[PDB]
């Protein structure tokens, strides 16, 4: 510490890290830019790449599992989350009008794997991997929230993902963040589409 | 262990992990298919090429010595993966028309790696720290295929040019790169490169 996030006036690739810091009871400075990013500072350490930052917070704050297997599975989940996020960004910023239809029908095929993982872990009553929350949970949660906005009801056929979202969102510190002015008045994406 | 790699018959996203295992003197079995790659390490099954590289980094001790090195390594690999993703898109989606634009923008993407090397012992060691990491194996693979895509792309980058030559000379990697299994495997699945 101290922590500082330098990024555009959007939720984009930073909401996950913001919810993580909030939930872990940490404070941070927010530096807004208009026109890579985000840049993150942790005392003397400067970082780039939202996932490099998430893993760094996972390591230092104890949100990276308890062993090799969990660490490996968490990486797997995050990589998957990032693959869908990359597709999403492409839609939003380059083929929203035409591509939206195709994306939404294909969407359920991408969520299924996460539903499967949840069922395999304590009947989807705990976290994505293990018995404790990890950096991966915050990233997945964010991915699900913006998708519900992109296509309402996309989680209808997924009772575990659906429950998981309500469960995590109810966590007091996260609930406060999601209700915060900073969060509420910030668009999901930089182009007004979502 | 044992180690098994299930993947299509291409270099693609698996050559980095193959060079890593070879260089670490480990043995493995290839299971050719025509999402992958799937990798098995004893009772552990993994998917996602980068999740696999990180696991090999953790278990084999190629993930740095501290928090700072681990974070810088993640940063570098993420950088490598961004360029690789663009590369894949070119090769499989807009090769004919898009090749030119790609090659031109290319030097802009390499500069940051050159810069990183200059900062680390005058680029005479590894990408991060004084020891090879899972990140070096990935970066090196990315550089090798780019020299194929655009010969001379490393001309304006003496530190990267030296780095490639240096790491390619490591005995076990040199042996691997000269192996038939590597030699008779297309870089990509569509014949373009």
């Amino acid at each position: 510490p101290p922590y500082t996030i330098v990024y555009f006036p959007v939720r984009g690739r930073c909401e996950a890290m913001r919810m993580l810091l909030a939930d872990q009871g940490q404070s941070w400075k927010e530096e807004v830019v208009t026109i890579q990013l985000p840049k993150f500072e942790d005392g003397d350490l400067t970082l780039y790449q939202s996932n490099a930052i998430l893993r760094h917070l996972g390591r230092s704050l104890g949100l990276y599992g308890k062993n090799q297997r969990e660490a490996a599975q968490m990486d797997m989940v995050n990589d998957g989350v990032e693959d869908l996020r990359g597709k999403y960004v492409t839609l939003i910023y380059t083929n929203y009008e035409n591509g939206k239809n195709d994306y939404v029908k294909a969407l359920p095929g991408h969520l299924k794997p996460f539903e499967t993982l949840l069922s395999q872990n304590q009947g989807g009553k705990a976290f994505i991997v293990g018995d404790q929350i990890s950096f991966a949970d915050y990233n997945l949660l964010d991915l699900l929230l913006i998708h519900q906005v992109l296509a309402p009801g996309c989680l209808d056929n997924f009772p575990l993902l659906s429950a998981y979202v309500a469960r995590l969102s109810a966590r007091p510190k996260i609930k406060a963040f999601l209700s915060s002015p900073e969060h509420v008045n910030r668009p999901i994406n930089g182009n007004g589409k979502q």
